[PDB]
């Protein structure tokens, strides 16, 4: 990513990508008895896993300490699970593709007490993807500025090592630009549309900040799981031995 | 801002700037008799009235409803805070420059309960923006998109009027891009350093975002003031009639 080409860093990222989970509930029983926040869990607890992996694999992250890379994922993991979820849901006007055989509109969102607002945050997030043209390249590109960018204000000390480990996210994040503007050179745009379109794409950015914190803020309205640090279950999947290599 | 030219923006927002406001406590009593959080709170309100006359400077808010410019300020008016918090103490390294008689250090955030994380927040983005050695055409350029951008994603309707609206706003913020560029670029920044330095800037209101956000939920876990909705307030300083034209 520090001498890896723009046309290498798009295509590690497009190799790097999670793949589409499906809900997990018998397909031929009512929908009156499931649980959505049940539904809804148990489908995101197993994107995590999967979003690990993913991390891994984008450029210059598996370069930082294992408590540097648990800090950004412990930032961003809400982040990151829904921009993948306005970005599946983009060709779904009025609805958001939880997983392929869950798809909701605002409605089934009324079922759980104060999750109509998120959801209508994320369909109105999808409606301006849509909007722009948001395209695969640019999606995996945005994806990973998140990744690196949420918890990089907030490491606490700084050690030299920490320094360091700014210095290197900032420097990734700086390539990650540089890939972004050179798509949409390569897509014929104009200078001036490239700078305008970066900033569109980066604003957008803070909104799904917004969310996540919002989301949070539901989510800590219990119901779900709070039990195990999430500090400690991201530190587990990212500790890995080498023994199955 | 749509045929304003970009040295014609940036001229405004700086002509568009509020002032610096005091803390209200007699400077010839002791310390520890004063509310942190009453002086802090004090000043926020006063601060507000002000900021209520610069969005109105803002080049393109006018031309927006009145409605919408409520909305607008409702989502942003504690970053817009925050921003100019951390601007005023760029040159002061580990403290809170509230007001030029109130010097904060983060031990003295520990007075509060909760609030010592926010100070914490707070800091760290002066130290970033020192570091990037933020300039004051920069910062205000910021300050503006903020303004525009918070918001423009969650006004519920979407009648004509408000699709309008919309696109006004995306432009709007498209000419302050122009801005930025034309900044950089005339302080003779690469092109590459452009787009990369736009970036850095707009990645953090996502930050500020966050710290927002974060506030909210710090300020509602009350002490303070959340007598007649936000709205209304608002909606009364923003609804002024030309009287004293
Ligand atoms: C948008 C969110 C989402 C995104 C996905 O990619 C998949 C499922 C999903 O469901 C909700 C969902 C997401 C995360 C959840 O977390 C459960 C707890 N685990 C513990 C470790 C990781 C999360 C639960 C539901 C949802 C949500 C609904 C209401 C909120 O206030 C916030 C988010
Ligand atoms: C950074 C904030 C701030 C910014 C300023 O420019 C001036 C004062 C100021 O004080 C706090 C402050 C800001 C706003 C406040 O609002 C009081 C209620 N009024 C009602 C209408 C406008 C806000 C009170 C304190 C602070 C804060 C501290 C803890 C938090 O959790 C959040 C913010």
């Amino acid at each position: 990513a520090l001498s890896l080409t723009a046309d290498q860093m798009v295509s590690a990222l497009l190799d790097a990508e999670p793949p589409i989970l499906y809900s997990e509930y018998d397909p031929t029983r009512p929908f009156s008895e499931a649980s959505m926040m049940g539904l809804l869990t148990n489908l995101a607890d197993r994107e995590l896993v999967h979003m690990i992996n993913w991390a891994k694999r984008v450029p210059g992250f598996v370069d930082l300490t294992l408590h540097d890379q648990v800090h950004l994922l412990e930032c961003a993991w809400l982040e990151i699970l829904m921009i993948g979820l306005v970005w599946r849901s983009m060709e779904h006007p009025g609805k958001l593709l939880f997983a392929p055989n869950l798809l909701l509109d605002r409605n089934q969102g009324k079922c759980v007490e104060g999750m109509v607002e998120i959801f209508d945050m994320l369909l109105a997030t999808s409606s301006r993807f849509r909007m722009m043209n948001l395209q695969g390249e640019e999606f995996v590109c945005l994806k990973s500025i998140i990744l690196l960018n949420s918890g990089v204000y907030t490491f606490l000390s700084s050690t030299l090592k920490s320094l360091e480990e700014k210095d290197h996210i900032h420097r990734v994040l700086d390539k990650i630009t540089d890939t972004l503007i050179h798509l949409m050179a390569k897509a014929g745009l104009t200078l001036q549309q490239q700078h305008q379109r970066l900033a569109q794409l980066l604003l957008i950015l803070s909104h799904i900040r917004h969310m996540s914190n919002k989301g949070m803020e539901h989510l800590y309205s219990m119901k779900c799981k709070n039990v195990v640090p999430l500090y400690d279950l991201l530190l587990e999947m990212l500790d890995a031995h080498r023994l199955h290599a």
